[PDB]
This record gives structure tokens, C-alpha cells and sequence, in this order.
């Protein structure tokens, strides 16, 4: 029989990758009209999917960037168990054979990564396993600061967001996994950390840093001390003031700075 996504529908009538582990990953890209002037790649959150960067991307694609993206392990429309993974660094090892793909067809071109949460630590991971190959690094309050089947407990999602439609937007989307985080990944969740701690020192890539003072699951904290102890030349803070976690599903007047910000900054850095 052929190869479904969790939600039965053949990977054949989509597109994907298949990972190092012969796992099938669902992809996600947004091709302008003219010719591209760089790569993006947008690495998602625990529990989300590539599906909620519509707008974002929409956005990045009308600035001629070719954004491009995928599901995690266990995350979205691709396979594996629901919110687990073997070891952490299987998600960077992922991003790389989708960046390296991309890569191959459009060479030369400059490459840059964005990621929310754990898709923040993932792109960190990313650039650190590869100094000086990325041309700058977007991040969205990235997770940076702290019997296997036991859960934690589901989070109240109202500290998602001030946003109360983008709260029932999240609730009431199929493809997120609202379930509390399991043991197991919490320990990987805690690894991320500690190797996010160790690649500091050796972080040299240019980046963008959006935080929300209010976060009460990326503590504001952990982006003061992500400024301070990378050794990168060129790093910005933006703190959004009583803002929380999803800083790109916020109130309007959050969102659209957000989104000024993020394509001030790459067509800055790009030609």
C-alpha cells in the first residue's frame, strides 16, 4: 500500500523528503514569479506545523526570497510517533538534507534560517554545525532556557497569545497536537538547551532576535543571555512589551511590526 500521512492521504498527490532514517517528511515551499535572491528556511515550533507560516512566507515571497519548508518527526503531516524523536540532533540533521536539496538547484544563493521555539534551537544547532555557511538567522522567542509514555499535562492556551481568534484558530487546527509534551521529548527538549549553551562560544552568524516580555514558556531571560554569550558581529534585540509566545500570531500591533521587522532586516542583508 502506498505511503500515508497520519491523516491518510498519499505522500505520492504531495510534496516531500525522505530523512536519513527512511522516514517521509511533508514539504512546504513558496516560489516567487522572478528569479529568487535567496533561500529561507522556516523551521516550526513543538506541537505546530510548517501550515501556520502562510501569511509569513507570503510575505517573505513577495520580498523574490524562495521559502521553503517541512514538517518535523512527528510533527504535522509527516511521519513518526507524535512528539518524540531518538535523539535532538535528528531534527538539524533533517534541515540540512532539506537546505542541501535546495541548495543543489539554486546554487550560489544566499541562505538564511527562521525558526519559533524549538525550531529556534534547531536553526542555532543548524549554524553552529556549519559556521559561516548561513547568511543570517531569524528567531521568534527560540527555546533556549530552562515508564517513557507519561505526558506533563496540556498547556492553558491562552498564554499563547493576547490574540483571542488566533487562540481558537490554534485550538481548533487538526494538523497541531494540543496534548501535553511527553517525558521522553522533555528530556530532548532539555538536551536542545544545553547544546544551545555549549554552540554559544562558536555562534558567529548574523541574527534577528523577536522576544515578548509577557512569554511564560520562553522566559525573556533566555534572550538576554542568548545576546550576551553569542560571539556574533552582527546581533538585534526587539522586545515586545506585555507580548507572548507567538509573536507572529499577537495582536495586531505586535504582528505587523513583527513582519515589518522581519523583511527589514533579510532585504537588508540581501541584493
Amino acid at each position: 500500500s502506498p505511503r500515508r500521512t497520519p491523516q491518510s492521504i498519499p505522500y505520492q498527490d504531495l510534496p516531500h523528503l525522505v530523512n536519513a532514517d527512511g522516514q517521509y517528511l511533508f514539504c512546504r515551499y513558496w516560489k516567487p514569479t522572478g528569479t529568487p535572491k535567496a533561500l529561507i528556511f522556516v523551521s516550526h515550533g513543538a506541537g505546530e506545523h510548517s501550515g501556520r507560516y502562510e501569511e509569513l512566507a507570503r510575505m517573505l515571497m513577495g520580498l523574490d526570497l524562495l521559502v521553503f519548508a517541512h514538517d518535523h518527526v512527528g510533527h504535522g503531516q509527516s511521519e513518526g510517533e507524535r512528539m518524540v524523536v531518538s535523539d535532538f540532533h535528528v531534527f538539524v540533521r533533517d534541515v540540512l538534507q532539506h537546505v542541501d536539496s535546495m541548495q543543489k538547484d539554486y546554487p550560489g544563493l544566499p541562505v538564511f534560517l527562521l525558526g519559533h521555539s524549538m525550531g529556534g534551537a534547531i536553526a542555532i544547532l543548524t549554524a553552529a554545525e556549519r559556521p559561516g555557511h548561513f547568511a543570517g538567522m531569524v528567531l521568534i522567542s527560540p527555546l533556549v532556557l530552562a515508564l517513557p509514555n507519561l505526558s506533563l499535562g496540556p498547556i492553558d492556551s491562552s498564554v499563547l497569545s493576547r490574540n483571542k481568534t488566533e487562540v481558537d484558530i490554534y485550538n481548533s487546527d487538526p494538523l497541531i497536537c494540543r496534548a501535553g509534551l511527553k517525558v521522553c521529548f522533555g528530556i530532548q527538549l532539555l538536551n536542545a538547551v544545553s547544546r544551545v549553551e555549549r554552540a554559544l562560544p562558536k555562534l558567529t552568524v548574523p541574527f534577528l532576535l523577536l522576544q515578548g516580555s509577557a512569554d511564560r514558556l520562553c522566559d525573556s531571560k533566555g534572550a538576554y543571555l542568548l545576546m550576551e554569550l553569542a560571539k556574533s558581529q552582527d546581533k538585534t534585540l526587539k522586545i515586545y512589551e506585555g507580548a507572548y509566545h507567538v509573536l507572529h500570531k499577537e495582536l495586531p500591533e505586535v504582528t505587523n511590526s513583527v513582519f515589518h521587522e522581519i523583511n527589514m532586516w533579510v532585504s537588508q542583508r540581501t541584493a
